[PDB]
């Protein structure tokens, strides 16, 4: 399309701050945040973007017990189940990226079903990060290579970038062209690392609930002008 | 408190054009700006400064010339010099100059200055991977024992403080395959100022930005 942007990744941040300013509790920001997600996904689908990868940055996870962080992963991806039907009806291909290996088998089956169901859709490819880390991503790929070495099928010296690239999340999709981070912080926070080696980085102070189609348009135009 | 700053230096040629001068003129102004950045970092308690020359045999001799004429003063200033990158294919005289310069200064306790030469963040990670694959081949390591901490011990600069701030001059908003694994939690600061003009005030503005952002976030 005219903006020449095939794959956009977004670090969503600012929902709690947005609620706080309103005098509302965090759950109200979660709802406004969900609504801003739906709006970003329609925008991307309507603007010919091929893939949209979303990472929810939690400013609060440092105050929550580790036991709680695992459970929230439950509800989160669980919640994203009633939503699968809607994504499918909109011709979106859903993929979950992250470490879901420790997740209960019932949910892993659900994730696989969801991905299989929407795999042949021809609209936007939507990647949702769940228990995702950039370093972990690189490490799970390294492990896959470590198994081939242990099998006898790979010589350490044959490992190059191109080969490690085939084993990181989203390698079958267009490289990430643009990473947007809302909320004001200027860090990647262990979101994508290997995949953003050549991506344009766009930071905006706008809080996620307020980030709308015109903000997304501004980012794509900055990208178009910058490339 | 900012301990390790990484800078993507960019804008020398654009600067020269604006001045109506030739490329060599921007290179010269660029080198002076490198000296001023290093002095500044050393004078302000920064533990490590990592520099990457962004560009879209003669440079090899210049590299030798640069090491031969600057290493003594860096040594006197208690700077520890390290070159990061794939120098495996540089001519052996240059490889030897690099090795001696690093050896001469290895024990200094002031600023560690890392100069990227033929460096790439993906290559960096891949060299660490090869190291681990070797131990797997031998039999000293099981695939499933490989974790983040471990690969971290095999990527460049693992013995130094974590990179706190990455500064990129010149106007582009990309990492361009500079550090990747190492910038997971770093503050990213972009400025349109061209490298020859990047000065103490610009450097301080990035440091202040880092400090303020550390307070608010
Ligand atoms: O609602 P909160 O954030 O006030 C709290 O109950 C934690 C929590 C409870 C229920 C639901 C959620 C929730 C709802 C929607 C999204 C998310 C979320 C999405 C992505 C990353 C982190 C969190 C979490 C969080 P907390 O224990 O942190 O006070
Ligand atoms: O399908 P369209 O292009 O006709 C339209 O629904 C826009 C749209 C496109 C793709 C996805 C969505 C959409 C709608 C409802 C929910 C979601 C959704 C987004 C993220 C997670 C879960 C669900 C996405 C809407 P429109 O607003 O243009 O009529
Ligand atoms: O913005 P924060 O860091 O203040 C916070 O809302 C976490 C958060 C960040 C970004 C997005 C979301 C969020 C909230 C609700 C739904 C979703 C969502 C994500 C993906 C698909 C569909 C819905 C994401 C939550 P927190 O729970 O840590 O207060
Ligand atoms: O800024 P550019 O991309 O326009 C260009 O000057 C390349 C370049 C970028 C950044 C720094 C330098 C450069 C020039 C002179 C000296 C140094 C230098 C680097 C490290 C230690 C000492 C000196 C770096 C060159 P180019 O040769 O590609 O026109
Ligand atoms: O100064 P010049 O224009 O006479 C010439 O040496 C080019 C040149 C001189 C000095 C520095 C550089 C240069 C360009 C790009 C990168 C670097 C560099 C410097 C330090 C580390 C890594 C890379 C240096 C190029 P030339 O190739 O035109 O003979």
């Amino acid at each position: 399309p005219a903006h020449g942007c095939r794959h956009v990744a977004i670090i969503m941040d600012g929902n709690g701050r947005w609620a706080k300013k309103q005098g509302k509790i965090r759950a109200f920001g979660h709802k406004a945040g969900a609504k801003s997600v739906r709006r970003a996904v329609s925008f991307a689908a309507n603007n010919g973007i091929e893939a949209l990868t979303l990472y929810a940055f939690s400013s609060e996870n440092w105050n929550r017990p580790a036991q709680e962080v695992s459970a929230l992963m439950e509800l989160f991806v669980w919640a994203l189940d009633s939503e699968v039907k809607s994504l499918h009806r909109h011709n979106v291909r859903l993929r979950i990226i992250g470490d879901t290996s420790r997740f209960n088998s019932r949910l892993q089956e659900r994730i696989r079903k969801s991905e299989a169901l929407t795999a042949g859709n021809t609209g936007l490819t939507l990647n949702i990060a769940a228990n995702y880390g950039g370093r972990w991503d690189i490490v799970q790929g390294v492990r896959q290579l470590a198994e081939k070495v242990q099998q006898g099928n790979l010589q350490p010296d044959q490992i190059d970038e191109e080969m490690l690239n085939q084993h990181v999340c989203m390698h079958e999709l267009a490289p990430v062209d643009l990473v947007i981070r809302t909320g004001g912080e200027h860090r990647i926070s262990n979101f994508l690392l290997w995949q953003i080696a050549y991506a344009e980085l766009y930071f905006t102070d706008v809080l996620w609930p307020d980030f709308d189609e015109q903000d997304f348009e501004g980012a794509l135009n900055a990208f178009a002008n910058r490339e």
